[PDB]
């Protein structure tokens, strides 16, 4: 009952905010250099960020921003 609820608020008071956060808190320069590609200049760096940033763009579309959340939605509704 309880934790679903709280599941529940936070996907429908605070889903959209959280999902913009998840994707504005990615690094693309941390994520090239997890891949190994940029360091904490080459053009594989500067190409991965470039992608990561089209990555970042391509999460705030309404469409997958609405699916994550529906997704999330659907796992609290899951809560005993």
């Amino acid at each position: 009952a309880i934790v679903s609820m709280e599941c529940k608020t936070i996907v429908s008071q605070y889903g959209e905010m959280i999902w913009d956060l998840l994707v504005s808190g990615v690094r693309p320069d941390q994520v090239c250099s997890q891949a190994g590609l940029c360091f904490v200049e080459a053009p594989l760096c500067t190409a991965c960020e470039m992608a990561v940033v089209w990555m970042q763009n391509q999460l705030k579309q309404e469409g997958t921003k609405e699916k994550v959340l529906e997704y999330v939605n659907q796992l609290c509704e899951k809560i005993p």
